[PDB]
């Protein structure tokens, strides 16, 4: 338990309580995150919303509470040089549907970027999801869930933070952090295997941008 502010407190999400946690990311994650925004139908399938829960047992997502309620939350973890193949994997399983488009574009990204290789490092902890209940933005509470992940990367021996900011305000934030951009991916030049466009995100989304952070 962290203290970020007089009355807001940073703490590990268990195994146990992950509900009210999705309950937080249904509310103010995924309706304006832009590749669920610009994928249909709006809600995210479950399978989805299982991978993000998955990262729990890891010990690397954590909430921000505000009178007893999850006011941020961000879910991270691992991952090494078999992701690449593994997301390509994923993509193709799930081609189809809502998943299957946004594991196409996030597939792109991964293969293109391939941290571990283009870095040299054996791991990565790799942040998914950031989230910041609408009245409380601009408190930097995401900067501080940015910061409580690094941090536990530490710990556990990762030499390297990596990030796809999809939203331009996630990325204006890492890049306040001074995080290191690496690749830039803009949405129209993404485009299915019949040519159309797979994600269709509202203005000012215009690109997912990768950045990482060396530990
Ligand atoms: C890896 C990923 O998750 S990429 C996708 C990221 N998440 C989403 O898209 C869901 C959208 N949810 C959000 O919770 C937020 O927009 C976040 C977490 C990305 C950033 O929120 P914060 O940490 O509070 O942003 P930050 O502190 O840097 O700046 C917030 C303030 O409101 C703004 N702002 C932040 N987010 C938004 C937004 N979604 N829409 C409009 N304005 C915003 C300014 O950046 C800044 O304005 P101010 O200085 O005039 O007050």
């Amino acid at each position: 338990a962290k203290p970020i502010a007089d009355d807001i407190v940073v703490r590990q999400v268990d195994v146990g309580e992950t509900e009210q946690l999705m309950t937080f990311l249904l509310a103010h994650y995924y309706p304006e995150e832009p590749l669920t925004a610009g994928t249909h139908p709006p809600e995210p399938e479950a399978a989805d919303k299982e991978f993000l829960l998955s990262n729990v047992p890891f010990g690397t997502c954590f909430v921000a509470l505000h009178e007893g309620r999850i006011v941020a939350a961000v879910v991270a973890g691992p991952k090494d040089s078999h992701e690449p193949e593994h997301m390509a994997e994923e993509a193709r399983k799930y081609a189809g549907g809502k998943w299957g488009s946004i594991l196409h574009l996030l597939s792109a990204v991964e293969t293109a970027t391939d941290v571990c290789r283009r870095f040299s490092v054996p791991s990565c902890l790799h942040v998914h999801a950031l989230g910041v209940d609408p009245q409380l933005r601009g408190r930097n509470l995401g900067g501080r869930l940015m910061e409580t992940v690094a941090q536990r990367g530490r710990d556990l021996g990762h030499q390297l933070v990596s990030v796809d900011c999809t939203s331009v305000y996630a990325a204006r934030l890492v890049q306040r952090l001074g995080y290191q951009l690496i690749n830039t991916l803009r949405y129209v030049d993404h485009l299915d295997a019949s040519g159309q466009q797979v994600i269709r995100p509202p203005p000012p989304h215009e690109s997912v941008q990768t950045f990482v952070l060396h530990l």
